[PDB]
């Protein structure tokens, strides 16, 4: 490749006395709004370039798990009586009465026989699902489904969390995170949150957002955000990363919420084709000198090992190809 060849032109590891063993390092910044997918690429980073998530490590994830999954039976149990939605058989309103009961009296996040058979019953119930297609309407744990229709593998008393499970989570991240990986032999100092010896930034966009926090919306304070860091003087030679995130959850939600909800004036087909092009041109434009600066944009379902390591590999040719001169040996 032509990355492989761009970087056997330096020479400046030849200054050093031990050149051939210097580190280069490159430092990478993670932006972009709450919900983005941040804490899942940290944790990608993680699982594919440093050791997995030990069946220890996994098991500390596990409340975690249970949290996340009352959460989200809540929100939507909840939301039934805001928008005045009935349960599909009546019998669920008692079911709907001892998910309180239980959460209540609960220390932390817990699960049982008990409390799994209330949650399962209220899932599959039809005036539960009829809510929550009504997601958009109120917040829901984008994971929701995810942990919803496992209930019974979660619920098992020997659950052990998989590493999916994990990238699944939703943790509240509070304060800057430094994480340290090494990939094609470059020293990556991560930073989950403005730096200015930044090679690079990764921008990250949910693209489910596009119907959501109805009371500007989601994606337009997404794009304001990026406006401002795209075009920001002190990234002039940063390469800029846009991920497109959970293009998984948008080609689901595209069939059924028109994109206009967003864009009022999006006159294309709702396909996810159409759709997902017209997001990437509304960012891209946001680029305020289109004859200096190139942004370089990936569709990403971040909790899916596979596509963050094939996104990742590109994003790091990139800095090869355009920033290598800049990355200092240590
Ligand atoms: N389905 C799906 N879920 C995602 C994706 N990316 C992130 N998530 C989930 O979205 C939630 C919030 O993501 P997180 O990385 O914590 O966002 P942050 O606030 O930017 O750090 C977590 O539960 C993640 O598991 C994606 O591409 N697809």
């Amino acid at each position: 490749d032509k990355a492989a060849v761009e970087r056997s032109k330096m020479i400046d590891r030849n200054l050093r006395e031990d050149g051939e063993k210097a580190a280069r390092e490159v430092k990478l910044l993670l932006l972009g709004a709450g919900e983005s997918g941040k804490s899942t690429i940290v944790k990608q980073m993680k699982i594919i370039h440093e050791a997995g998530y030990s069946e220890e490590e996994c098991k500390q994830y596990k409340a975690v798990v249970y949290s996340n999954t009352i959460q989200s039976i809540i929100a939507i149990i909840r939301a039934m009586g805001r928008l005045k939605i009935d349960f599909g058989d009546a019998a669920r309103a008692d079911d709907a009465r001892q998910l309180f009961v239980l959460a209540g009296a609960a220390e932390e996040g817990f699960m049982t026989a008990e409390l799994a058979g209330v949650i399962k019953r209220l899932w599959k119930d039809s005036g539960v699902q009829a809510c929550f297609n009504r997601s958009r309407e109120y917040q829901l744990n984008d994971s929701a489904a995810y942990y919803l229709n496992d209930l019974d593998r979660i619920a098992q008393p020997n659950y052990i969390p998989t590493q999916q499970d994990v990238l699944r989570t939703r943790v509240k991240t509070t304060g800057i995170v430094e994480t340290h990986f090494t990939f094609k032999d470059l020293h990556f100092k991560m930073f989950d949150v403005c730096f200015e010896g930044v090679t690079a930034i990764i921008f990250c966009v949910a693209l489910s957002d596009y119907d959501l926090v109805l009371a500007m919306n989601r994606m337009h304070e997404s794009m304001k955000l990026f406006d401002s860091i795209c075009n920001n003087k002190w990234f002039t030679d940063t390469s800029i990363i846009l991920f497109l995130n959970k293009k998984d959850l948008f080609e689901e939600k595209i069939k059924k919420s028109p994109l206009t909800i967003c864009y009022p004036e999006y006159a294309g087909s709702n396909t996810y084709e159409e759709a997902a092009a017209y997001i990437q041109c509304q960012f891209e434009d946001l680029n305020k000198r289109k004859d200096t600066k190139e942004i370089y944009t990936h569709f990403t379902c971040a909790t899916d090992t596979k596509n963050v390591q094939f996104v990742f590999d590109a994003v790091t040719d990139v800095i090869i190809l355009n920033n290598l001169k800049d990355c200092g040996l240590f």
